[PDB]
């Protein structure tokens, strides 16, 4: 009764990491975070100098 | 359990080349000389000869 054993502790096996996958590749998703543009340049009201 | 171990390595494949491609493509941007333009035409104070 080997065989009949043996096949069902493997299909519980495969079940078990195929949902872990899931659960790692969504966090793995969606945790980017990127960059923000800067407007565009500022206007010069003045330049000037003193002493 | 083929198919969840495949899968795997094949996800962080292409993650590392996507990344790689970014450093590429930035470095190659922002890299391009160009030129500057050569003053007006510089006036003529005084054409002449002598032996």
């Amino acid at each position: 009764v080997s065989p009949v054993i043996a096949t069902l502790l493997l299909i519980l096996i495969a079940v078990a990491a195929a949902v872990l996958l899931y659960t790692w590749v969504s966090g793995l998703s969606a945790n980017v975070a990127g960059t923000q543009v800067t407007g565009k340049s500022l206007t010069l009201i003045q330049a000037t100098w003193a002493r």
